[PDB]
């Protein structure tokens, strides 16, 4: 049930998991919880989500607590401000270290406790099968 958009395939889950058990599910399928890198991707994701909440690849990294992507895409703080619900991330209860798509809007993301169970979205690039490019 992977959906295709601009060079990547996406899996919207049918069963909810904690953030980390969602990521392990993605990894078992050669993917990761999704990063979000453009307005058009954010639009594809929140529209497809259809008002349900889904874990995405947002999680804290470093001692400063900077947001990061689990698929190792460098996190662009400046260009991601436009993507959080107003007021977020708010670290409610000093315990919200993972992020989801919550609101069906370009301003969609919420920080939530990593141990909460939600549906989730994996991403993986299309990688053609081709003979070795070394030679
Ligand atoms: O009011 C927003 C607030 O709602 C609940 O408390 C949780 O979803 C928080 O993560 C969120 O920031
Ligand atoms: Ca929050």
């Amino acid at each position: 049930g992977w959906k295709y958009f601009k060079g990547n395939f996406y899996y919207f889950s049918l069963i909810p998991k904690t953030w980390y058990s969602a990521e392990q599910f993605c990894v078992s399928r050669n993917s990761h919880l999704t990063s979000v890198t453009s307005e058009s991707e954010q639009e594809f994701l929140y529209k497809t989500a259809g008002g349900l909440i889904y874990w995405i690849g947002l999680t804290k990294a470093g001692m400063e607590g900077d947001w990061s992507w689990v698929d190792d895409t460098p996190f662009n703080k400046v260009q991601s401000v436009r993507f959080w619900i107003p007021g977020e991330p708010n670290n409610a209860g000093n315990n919200e270290h993972c992020g989801n798509i919550k609101a069906p809007s370009l301003q969609a993301w919420n920080d939530a406790p990593c141990d909460k169970t939600f549906l989730f979205i994996c991403k993986r690039p299309y990688v053609p099968s081709e003979p070795s490019a070394w030679s």
